[PDB]
């Protein structure tokens, strides 16, 4: 289902509350947070916004759509120790909807890689802020090249990069796809497409892997990151491994190995993180026990 307007598309809009799927769903994010907090591990829900949540200034008041009273509800029934970062409330603080509306691509679902920068930004010096474990510099644009492609067609836009002065400089990244074969480095994951002149989002950062693992001896601390994520992540992931030692990400929609608690066991993981979009709130990506 499809809104179309100055031919911004908006995609599956919550014409409804799902507070009764919502509550459902919570019991399983109590038992993975009370199973950490024992273990003294750090976890953080970062909620990138749905375009249809961001944009939904862009809907006429009559057609009303719930993103963020569901939103609110998921964010009432966290428990405590669960540190929810919260993008959409981030967003709409500090910049206008011209600007907001910058940060997603025009037909396709995502953010941009303008609003995943800020995303990536935004939750890793929050989490800079109040880890007991995770240190590592403020992440400043000044930092990065900003390296854009001006006409790209997404399955015309602007399709940008941000890479890291020095590059991503990765001990190893290494991933196993669906159909069982093994990525050995970060160039055959990320950006493999940013050549194309028409692909797919995932062409250009990445597709949806079971597992992926960076390792990072650059990294000025010993946090083993374990991120569940959906595909708003994709962007951002390498990013999101400069920060730590060791990085495990996980899509629980391909991942099927073994379940969340025996994976953080077998991986001595020692902090938690989901990016899961502001609409991703129950459901089958909350399956984190066998």
């Amino acid at each position: 289902i499809i809104l179309t307007d100055d031919k911004w598309l908006l995609k599956n809009p919550a014409w409804t509350k799902k507070y009764n799927e919502i509550e459902q769903s919570m019991p399983a994010i109590n038992d993975l947070s009370q199973f950490l907090k024992e273990q003294n591990v750090e976890f953080y829900f970062a909620l990138p916004p749905s375009k249809t949540n961001a944009l939904s200034f862009k809907l006429p008041s009559h057609i009303h759509t719930y993103a963020q009273e569901n939103l609110n509800y998921f964010l009432k029934k966290l428990p405590a120790d669960v540190k929810p970062i919260k993008l959409m409330e981030h967003f709409k603080q500090n910049y206008t909807n011209e600007e907001i509306q910058d940060m997603y691509f025009k037909t396709d679902h995502h953010w941009n890689m303008d609003g995943a920068f800020l995303g990536y930004q935004y939750i890793m010096n929050t989490i800079g802020q109040q880890s007991s474990i995770y240190k590592g510099k403020e992440i400043a644009a000044a930092d990065y090249t900003r390296t854009c492609a001006q006409n790209k067609h997404l399955v015309g836009e602007k399709l940008c990069y941000y890479t890291p002065k020095d590059g991503f400089n990765f001990t190893s990244v290494t991933a196993k796809d669906v159909q069982g074969t093994v990525h050995q480095n970060l160039d055959e994951i990320y950006g493999v497409e940013a050549a194309a002149d028409t692909t797919s989002y995932a062409g250009y950062y990445t597709d949806d892997y079971p597992e992926i693992v960076i390792e990072n001896n650059n990294a000025q601390n010993e946090v083993r990151a374990l991120v569940l994520k959906d595909s708003f992540a994709n962007a951002i992931v390498p990013h999101l491994a400069q920060s730590f030692k060791h990085t495990s990400i996980l899509d629980l929609r391909h991942y099927h190995e073994k379940d969340v608690y025996q994976y953080i066991q077998d991986n001595n993981i020692n902090m938690v993180l989901f990016v899961y979009s502001d609409s991703n709130l129950s459901g089958d990506m909350f399956k984190f026990k066998k």
